[PDB]
Parts: structure tokens; C-alpha cells; sequence
């Protein structure tokens, strides 16, 4: 029963949240570039006493990264961004908290290796490892770190064959932890364009180690938990405003949160109307409550 | 269909029942770089019987001169004189069919390949030019360098087989190159592992193939086992008569899988993958395909043979 949004609904609903979660690409910029308005609406509800967050699936900048990109572009500062690399490491920090120095092969970004350190978690594969060898018994080899108890599978651009048999070696202990940071078959891009997601990479992993992952990113209830372990979250009085329908929105319907549908990026009305048509009780779930064309369409009740 | 134990007097039944016979390579004939203790004795004796043979494989390494070599070397062999013909049907040459037959009409085909130099030149030989073979390492800072990278004009095809050069710049170029609605993809095989000597195993095609697949939301089209391309492959040149020709694999689910859907007599050889405990667990409907996954007959090795040809 998707409801398109105006200044009096906007009001409305304002008037009944507390905390507004938003996810950044494609609600609130698109690459470096800031959607109109949406700086100076996410400025004027901090003013309102609004608290903001911020969720995110890719696992490639640091929280403070992240909130230096918000304050850059004017979007304001308090953390309150909660993306795969930080929840990530919360995650291997809760399932690794017997272990006395948890060493995890991470194919993966540096930032998810930073925040894996700063929970205590040493990281050892990020960055190139090209192939070596002329056949399996030289790659097969090769020697691995010792006391790897988990794969963590991120966005990885110097993913190989290498990687891959490496992380299979890890897992063929039976203790050893394979974690991907989200499923997604594609990273949005600028322009519409489009490159291949970190669930492509997980699955191979998968496939090869005869595994199922965990993963922490949207729809993963892991990451709302992940976010009320530091927010504290009143499902009832929160709001998340999302661009993407099986990500985002998906994310607000099962942890029965308030949902606003930004038409700003990658999902569209559309989607929603094919959505709506009983194909499966899932697809139901994948729609909005609200429905806004932008962010600053919030400006008119503020 | 009860996986019968194959004793010299039936093994002599099934060889007058048969003309030719087609043979699972790895597990079969030899393991690894070693040949099975009396294959090469077997495969001499039915050639001297008058029994044609040939070889099927999974593997997209090796062009099909290559391995007739190494059947030469390992003592199983050859084609006898001018006029006999290749006998091994691998996935590198049968992909090379597949996309000839695909693409046919097309003026200068090109493939990107993720794949092999052998599977490069099966479909040099079949009119197919190759572009992508080999290492791709990642360059640049970001996604605007990697898509920036100049792609080749007139792709119509992508290519995946045993790539250990897979990188994200390949599949992202893979991706970009399947963004043209008339490119195809093709896989030479779907198998998650790739088996080893020893019980070891490295990743197999299929994690390659999917990550494509997920990227460029298609579906492969897969030419080698259990798909009965492979099959129609052979059958291209050999003109087979399914009741008249005996398949003998190592692997349930690929070989037996083929002779069973092809309605070719199956031997099941214990000296590869599969164990009668497997066959075992099969024959319990636990699924309706295992039933498909059952051999006619069974022998510990190809060499148990050589008795009823002598």
C-alpha cells in the first residue's frame, strides 16, 4: 500500500520518528556529488532534533571516512555511520571472542582490514596476490599464515584464482569462519552504469569451499542489529529512506521499520508495481510505505 | 540398472553387444600424469578386437592432438592410418563446435576468452578469433579507470573455462562485454571442484562461471558433462548407435549422468571419484535424478577386461 509522500504526510510522519536511517548512494549522493537538497534537509533535521544514521553495504571507506565525505558535502556531523566493514568486524569479534589472537584472511579493502584491527581481529590478504606457478600442486603449495580462524569475503578488485584457492585452503578446516560483507550482484555506479558486486566473489568462495556464508550487509538482519547495539533503535519511532527495493526497503519491512522509498537511484515505481502483484509474499515485502523524488521533498515539512 | 559386478562371461556378452566404446579419461585410463595399471593393455587388446574408441573429458586444458599424444605416450594408442580420424572430444574443441554452430552466419567472430591457449586455438580452428587469454592484473584507482579500459569491437561471445589468470578486471570486462544483448555465454563445465591426485581438489569452472552469471544476471549455456552436447559432439563425427556403444566413466554424476541420458550402456570404473557406497545412496530414492545416476555394470578397473579379450 505504497502512499506517495507530500509536505502533510511528510508532517505527519516526522512528527512520529525520532531517528531517521538513511543509506548514501543514491539517496544521498550519487558518487561525490550530492543529491539537491538533501545537505541542507538532513542539516535542518538535526536542527529539529532528528537523529540521523546511516547504513551502507559497501565495505571499502571507514566510518570516518564516511563521515568526513558527509561533512564535506555538507550533509553535517554528530558515530552514526554503520557500514559492512565496521559491522563486519563487530561480527567476527562476537563469533571470535574466545580466541586469543584471531587471525582472519581478508580478501577485501583496507578499511574492512582496519576495522577488523581495531576490534582486535589481525587480518593478513588484502591487496594483489597475481598467480604463481605453473600448476595446482605449485598453487596448492604455497604457504598460508598460521591460526586463520575466518575468511572474510569483501569488495575485492585483486581477486584471483590465487585468492580463491587460498581461502578454499583456509576453509577446508573445519573451525575456519566464511563471511561476506553483502550478496549483491552489482555495485551501482554513476550514470546508471554498473560493476561486479562482492556476492559474485562470495559465491565462488562458496561454491569451491561447499559453504554458506554469513552475510552481514542488507536484507542480513545483522546489520540493523549491528546498528541498535549503538542506537538503541524504537522500531516504531524509526524511519529508513533507501534507494534500493531488495536492500534497503526489504532491511525497514523485516525489522518493522517505517519505510520511504527515494526514487533518486537505482529502484523506481515500477519495481514496486511489479512488486505489488502477488508473485511471492517476499515480493509484498519489498515495498515502500512512502515513496518521496528526493530527499529534499522533506524540506517542505521542515 | 542394478549396477551388476561385470564378470569375464558378461564382460564377453557386452563386447559382442558393442561395436564402440567411449571413455572417461581422468579416473579411468590414467590418474594424473600415471596411467592405470592395465589400461593401456585393454584399450590395445580392443583395438586389436576391431572396437572403435573414444575419449571424452571435462577438461579445456589440452587441444585434442595434445592428448591423442599423451594417450600415445601412456601406450593406449592411436588412430591407425590416413584415412581413421581423431578420437578425443574434449571441452575445448566441443565449445569450439558449440560456438560454430552458434555464431554461424556471423562474419569475423570474436570471443573474449576466460579460458585456456588450447580452447584459443580449437576455436582458431573453428573460425573463432580469441581475445582475453591470459593474465589481466588490476590497474588504476577506481571504477572509472577499470571501465575506461578499451574494449574490442564485435564480441559476440564470452568464454568461460579453466582460467587460473581469473581476475575482477576480466570479469569485469566479461560483464561489459555481455552488457551487448546478441553476446553469448558459454561455460565449458559447471563443476565445483576440480578433482586432484591424492583426494585433493582446486577450484573448478563452475565458481568462474557463476560469478559471471550473477554479474551479467544470464545463464551459461554448458557444453560439457552432465549436458548432452558433449555428447552430440562425439556424436558429429562418430555417427554413434546409442544401444550399440558403451560409456565407461569414474563419476556419477557426469558420465554415468551422459551414458544414462543418452540411453548408452554405462560401466561404472571404482578406480575415480565414485565408490559403490555412493551408487548405494543413489539407489535409495532420496532424489528422482539419482535413479538417472546408476550403472549398468561395474569393474574395479578397465584392466578387469582384459580377460574377456584375450
Amino acid at each position: 500500500r505504497c502512499v506517495r509522500l507530500s509536505a502533510e504526510r511528510a508532517k505527519l510522519l516526522l512528527a512520529e520518528v525520532d531517528t531517521l536511517l538513511f543509506n548514501c548512494d543514491g539517496v544521498l549522493w550519487r558518487g561525490e556529488t550530492a543529491v539537491p537538497g538533501a545537505p541542507e534537509t538532513l542539516r535542518a533535521l538535526r536542527a529539529r532534533g532528528k537523529r540521523l544514521g546511516f547504513i551502507t553495504n559497501n565495505s571499502s571507506k571507514t566510518r570516518t571516512a564516511y563521515a568526513e565525505k558527509l561533512r564535506r558535502l555538507g550533509f553535517g556531523g554528530p558515530l552514526e555511520v554503520f557500514g559492512t566493514a565496521y559491522c563486519s568486524a563487530l561480527y567476527l569479534r562476537q563469533r571470535l571472542a574466545g580466541v586469543p589472537d584471531p587471525k582472519a584472511y581478508v580478501l577485501g579493502s583496507p578499511a574492512l582490514a582496519a576495522e577488523l584491527e581495531a576490534v582486535g581481529v589481525t587480518s593478513v590478504g588484502v591487496g594483489p596476490d597475481v598467480l604463481h606457478g605453473d600448476g595446482p600442486s605449485d598453487w596448492l603449495a604455497v604457504p598460508l599464515e598460521p591460526d586463520v580462524r575466518a575468511v572474510v569475503v569483501g569488495f575485492d578488485p585483486h581477486f584471483s584464482y590465487m585468492k580463491l584457492t587460498k581461502a578454499v585452503r583456509y576453509l577446508q578446516q573445519p573451525d575456519c569462519l566464511l563471511v561476506g560483507t553483502n550478496m549483491d550482484n552489482r555495485l551501482p555506479l554513476e550514470n546508471g552504469r554498473f560493476i561486479a558486486g562482492t556476492g559474485c566473489l562470495v559465491r565462488a568462495v562458496e561454491m569451491a569451499a561447499q559453504r554458506q556464508a554469513d552475510i552481514i550487509g542488507k536484507p542480513s538482519r545483522f546489520i540493523f542489529d549491528c546498528v541498535s547495539q549503538e542506537y538503541g533503535i524504537n522500531p516504531e519511532r524509526t524511519v529508513m529512506v533507501g534507494d534500493r527495493l531488495d536492500t534497503d526497503i526489504l532491511l525497514g519491512s523485516t525489522c518493522s521499520l517505517k519505510t520511504i522509498l527515494t526514487l533518486t537511484g537505482v529502484s523506481s515505481l515500477e519495481d514496486v508495481k511489479s512488486n505489488q502483484e502477488s508473485d511471492s509474499m517476499f515480493k509484498k515485502k519489498m515495498v515502500p510505505d512512502f515513496y518521496v523524488d528526493s530527499i529534499a521533498d522533506l524540506l517542505p515539512a521542515l
